[PDB]
């Protein structure tokens, strides 16, 4: 039994998916109404590896099915797979070198069009919908009463119930991480009334070799190999009748199992491929028989444990993570008097008829869903991080840019980053593990790309540890198979700062934990990528970009000239990487002596000969020196953050002429030059000069006249987080409102359109950043610095006058709870998990007005103040202790 579910968080609906509103914009690849219905109406669950999306149909029930490693492309997709790298284009770095020389000699722009790769869509591949589980009850009439379908976010399961011709039928679905198995629990209220056919057809749109569907005893097996690349796949459904009551027989089609005259059944569903994240073969080495044996043991082991035990272990595991964070903004819920279904709730929110409690319900549900979706798509033992769709998809085809939008891939120039923005602050740090492994997984294939396009060759690349090579390069479109080449067209295909950027998400695993094992891993990654940038990528700018190091030829997605002499986007990212790398080094005592200093530090130190080697072997090219020479931020003549170093007024060059390709209405969708504001620490509340300029930049991008503009997907996700960092909670909240009104389907999937999970994760992160920030550095008037200080309620919306949150995490590894009333903090609970010095700003109240206690015991806390009158409480902590901060 479920017991008391009154306090659980539910998405819920009074009708099946087929009857649920799917009228929002469908987007590319969703012209088929059935596929569009899937993305707008079905309810997801997963264990980080396998996933389902539940339709809740009355008679022909459907659970769309996924496994995270079902990927076309990679080795075996051609006779020459090499991660997309094109030697003729790269010329071992010569192409890039010559373009940079043109810029260094004074060109304002160049044509970087030859910097491409990745031409074969069959080699690139994409993520596939595996297929579907169908449970066909064979009802003559679909007419029912007492229908409900729900997703219980608290217990990590989907439910369906209805009454048909006097009989109540129930369904429950979950995917257990501990037991690595999907469970469907099916009941009828009257004995003999549970009758259904179970099948598991693979998606009919990808090519296959040697697929069979067979029944033996209580188990249905579908197995074969992908036609595109020979990847082996195997799924099994084991049907277990309660008390042996009922009859189990082979379906008349020979491709299904028939349950007759039963009352209750448990289905155990498992699936696997022979994928392995192992360069260059990307296979386990198992035979089809071995995969089959492995999957069979999963379902048998689960059945042996039994439904009650498997369910208990699942709910314990799921809730252990899910229940870490609680948030109370005054929301209604499914147990409230006059509770409204989630689709009805969304509609009311859109129409402006939702009550305050209902608005808070939708806002907190969407927030919580981002956490839920992390648990479902990204577990410690996932083989791959969440992709553009987490793990959930209905579309499939063999080739990239085919039947599935953007291949449901790893899009590493904002999207994958966004997937891992709430992971730490929302107390799910362990769930970043597959991202860390993925980025480690880019090193071997990326060393090939680094050699081809930048001339950075690692000798003995197989045995040279991460950190000790010459560099690894990867771009926007990535896959399960080390597709680290740039894409076929420069504008969208080339973006080597994607690696620096994703390294930010990786380094945050250390920032938020203080875990020395993570420190070693992130340091190794940062060491080699910093080596790569310092030695191969950076150059002294030509006259168009002033006196600084830049990253050479660069595009600012997705406006302006194709190739300028660096830009704010790339310089902000490289600056942040070197900053993180220096911090990682310092935390280890700089054993490699790479931090250096700014003594005899000049962009002239980067001088190279015709072959691309430094002419001065002994010049200072240390991380500190390189970082100091980027000068990534310049405020322009419109008080804006410059996007290009040749910029004067907004969208203009210093001579007043047009920046060709700049979107003249100032409302370009990308804000690539603001990554230093979010996620970075280049532009923070502690630097008014830069922050005022960033706010000006944001206003031009986000407003048409005086009206704040809606956006969708990654763009709205980015804007929410960016505005949160400014401290303007009202504008930030207004963007959350716009996301909910204009970028959420009935099942609360974020849309671009089509469905893109990035914005779901971006929402959760954005709410976190409104309530807690921990990325900035405070400087008191005596000059003392407090790095990564805990900032309570930095961008609290006036719309949320009172509330509480518990279980957020701040950098330095502090768990944070806060309660507020009339727009001001009444309590902060700060749990020090690692014993680091506490430094606490209370934006909504002023920390100087508060005092710190350990239970009843007064804690010595110094008040420090900066030049603008902002204060911190500074105090020692001990790991394991919670400190309570209240008004004096
Ligand atoms: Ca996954």
């Amino acid at each position: 039994g479920d017991g008391d579910t009154s306090k659980d968080d539910w998405l819920w609906y009074k009708q099946p998916a087929s009857q649920t509103d799917a009228t929002a914009t469908a987007g590319g690849n969703y012209g088929n109404p059935d596929n569009n219905r899937w993305q707008q109406t079905t309810l997801p669950f997963g264990n980080g590896k396998i996933g389902g999306t539940v339709w809740g149909e009355v008679s022909r029930e459907r659970v769309t099915f996924n496994e995270e490693t079902l990927w076309t492309g990679g080795p075996g997709s051609s006779t020459s797979y090499n991660g997309g790298n094109n030697e003729t284009k790269g010329q071992n770095g010569a192409t890039l070198r010559a373009l940079n020389k043109q810029l260094a000699n004074g060109a304002e722009t160049v044509n970087p069009g030859n910097l491409t790769g990745g031409e074969n869509a069959a080699e690139q591949g994409n993520y596939l919908n595996w297929g579907d589980i169908y449970l066909d009850y064979g009802f003559n009439d679909t007419t029912v009463t007492e229908y409900r379908r729900d997703l219980n976010l608290s217990k990590g399961k989907a439910d369906v119930t209805f009454k048909h011709d006097g009989v109540t039928y129930t369904r429950e679905y979950f995917a257990s991480n501990p037991d690595n198995v999907m469970v469907a629990r099916l009941t009828a209220s009257k004995a003999g009334k549970l009758n259904f056919n179970v099948s598991m057809p693979t998606n009919t749109n990808y090519s296959k070799t040697g697929e069979t569907t067979t029944v033996k005893g209580d188990t249905l097996t579908v197995k074969g190999a992908l036609g595109n690349n020979g990847l082996l796949y195997n799924s099994q459904i084991k049907v277990v009748l309660d008390n042996g009551e009922g009859t189990l027989s082979e379906g008349s089609d020979g491709a299904s199992l028939k349950v007759s005259d039963a009352k209750a059944v448990t289905l155990y569903i498992a699936a696997a491929t022979d994928y392995k994240q192992k360069y260059p073969s990307y296979r386990t080495g198992e035979t089809a028989a071995e995969v089959n044996t492995r999957v069979a043991k999963v379902v048998q082991d689960a059945a042996n444990k039994g439904y009650t035990a498997v369910k208990k272990a699942h709910i314990d595991d799921h809730s252990a993570i899910y229940d870490r964070v609680k948030i109370d903004l005054g929301q209604s819920g499914h147990s409230s008097d006059g509770a409204v279904a989630t689709d009805a709730l969304l509609k009311a929110y859109q129409r402006g008829s939702a009550t305050t409690a209902q608005k808070r319900e939708l806002e907190t549900l969407v927030y919580k869903y981002g956490r839920y979706l992390t648990i479902g798509s990204s577990r410690e033992n996932s083989q791959l991080p969440s992709n553009l769709q987490g793990i959930w998809s209905v579309t499939a085809g063999d080739n990239a840019h085919g039947n599935t939008p953007w291949g449901s891939d790893f899009h590493m120039n904002v999207n994958l980053q966004m997937n891992y923005w709430p992971t730490y602050s929302a107390n799910m740090g362990e769930l970043a593990e597959p991202l860390i492994e993925y980025v480690e997984g880019l090193v071997k294939p990326g060393r090939v790309t680094a050699k081809v396009y930048a001339g950075a060759e690692t000798t003995n690349p197989e045995t040279t540890p991460i950190g000790e090579g010459e560099g690894y390069m990867a771009h926007t479109e990535n896959t399960a198979y080390g597709w680290t080449a740039p894409g076929q067209s420069f504008s969208w295909g080339w973006s080597p700062a994607a690696v620096p950027w994703i390294l930010q998400n990786v380094y945050e695993a250390y920032e938020y934990s203080g875990d020395p094992a993570l420190l070693d891993r992130v340091y190794a990654l940062l060491k080699e990528e910093s080596h790569f940038y310092v030695n191969y990528m950076l150059h002294k700018a030509g006259s168009s970009s002033g006196d600084r190091l830049t990253t050479g030829v660069a595009y600012s997605p997705e406006q302006g000239p194709l190739g300028t002499d660096g830009n704010t986007y790339e310089s902000s990212l490289v600056w942040q990487m070197l900053n993180d790398a220096i911090e990682a080094a310092k935390a280890k005592g700089d054993p490699d002596g790479l931090v250096g200093n700014t003594t005899d530090c000049s962009a002239d130190n980067w001088a190279k000969n015709d072959s691309g080697n430094f002419t001065d072997a002994n010049a200072n090219r240390s991380w500190s020196c390189a970082k100091s020479l980027l000068k990534p931020i310049e405020v322009g003549d419109s008080g804006q953050i410059k996007e290009w170093y040749f910029e004067g007024a907004l969208g203009k060059k210093k001579d007043g002429s047009t920046i060709s390709g700049y979107q003249a209405d100032n409302q370009h969708r990308h804000m690539s030059h603001l990554l230093g504001l979010f996620p970075g620490d280049l532009i923070t509340i502690d630097n008014s000069e830069y922050m005022d300029a960033a706010k000006t930049s944001l206003r031009y991008r986000c407003f048409k006249g005086n009206v704040l503009q809606s956006n969708t997907g990654w763009a709205i996700g980015q804007r929410i987080n960016s505005w949160a960092r400014t401290g303007d909670g009202n504008t930030t909240y207004q963007l959350v409102e716009l996301q909910l009104k204009n970028a959420m389907y009935a099942n609360l999937f974020d849309y671009h359109a089509p469905f893109q999970i990035d914005g779901n994760f971006g929402n959760t992160s954005g709410v976190d950043e409104m309530l807690l920030q921990s990325n900035s550095t405070f400087t008191d008037t005596a000059g003392k610095k407090y790095v990564n200080y805990t900032n309570i309620l930095p961008a609290l919306p006036d719309a949320w006058a009172g509330g509480s949150v518990s279980g957020l995490v701040a950098r330095g590894n502090f768990t944070v709870g806060t309660t507020w009333k009339n727009g001001k903090a009444t309590e902060v609970r700060l749990t020090s998990n690692k014993g680091k010095q506490a430094a606490v700003k209370i934006t909504a109240g002023g920390a100087q007005n508060y005092e710190v206690k350990n239970g009843d015991t007064a804690v010595n806390a110094k008040v420090v103040t900066n030049a603008d009158g902002a204060s911190l409480l500074v105090f020692d902590t001990t790991a394991g202790t919670t400190y309570t901060i209240t008004k004096k």
